[PDB]
């Protein structure tokens, strides 16, 4: 007996995972959906282990604008409101080089969707931490309002991603990237983010006191 409720995906909160010992998961629980099919457990635990990083109060600003964040087992091509990027490159990319059937996270939409197994650099993106990154995308452009527009952030891009980010093109000049990055830089570990202080100290004060540029 399958409900309905767990047809399309299963609410974290609802899928009988256990997460007791993951700090804010009340509020991840509402966030986070994991797959109804068989999926490998410690690569869901460290997924929303590392989201557990992140600042409670942005969490709830996340929950309280309903961004959710699907963790598939299937790329993302299979989910029929992508099925239309099957075979497709993606832009930015040289046709040839990369399909999206290949791209495991997209974020910015209330529906963050992160392949599992794809978290650390390399594993079809170029960045630090793809659930960090993605989900970044999304709570800029929903809960802060494309803050990486503002005139304080394109400051910030202008003068301190030539010292954070010299080498990696996308996150050197598309300032959608280096706010998402240098979000997962400050939340991914100790050490990202003292790198992240060191190189790009503005834009890690921003990171830091984040949640209280909501709208
Ligand atoms: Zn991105």
């Amino acid at each position: 007996p399958r409900g309905s409720h767990m047809a399309h995906g299963v609410l974290l909160e609802e899928s009988g995972l256990d997460v007791q010992t993951i700090p804010s998961h009340d509020v991840l629980g509402r966030i986070v959906i994991v797959p109804e099919t068989d999926f490998s457990f410690d690569e869901a635990n460290e997924t929303i282990r590392t989201l557990a990083r992140i600042d409670r109060r942005i969490l709830e600003q996340a929950a309280n604008h309903h961004i959710y964040i699907q963790l598939l087992t299937n790329p993302i091509t299979d989910e029929p409101i992508a099925r239309h990027l099957r075979g497709k490159t993606p832009r930015g990319y040289v046709p040839g080089s990369k399909t999206w059937d290949e791209v495991p996270g997209i974020g910015g939409a209330h529906l963050v969707l992160v392949r599992l197994g794809h978290s650390e650099k390399g594993k079809g993106h170029g960045s630090i931490n793809l659930e960090l990154h993605a989900f970044a995308h999304s709570l800029d452009y929903i809960v802060f309002d494309h803050i990486h527009e503002t005139d304080e952030f394109q400051a910030l891009w202008r003068e301190e991603a030539p010292q954070l980010f010299p080498r990696e093109y996308f996150f050197l000049t598309y300032p959608e990237e280096y706010f998402a990055e240098s979000f997962a830089y400050y939340y991914v570990s100790e050490k990202t983010q003292e790198t992240l202080r060191m190189a790009a100290p503005r834009t890690y004060t921003f990171i830091r006191q984040l949640a209280e540029r909501a709208s």
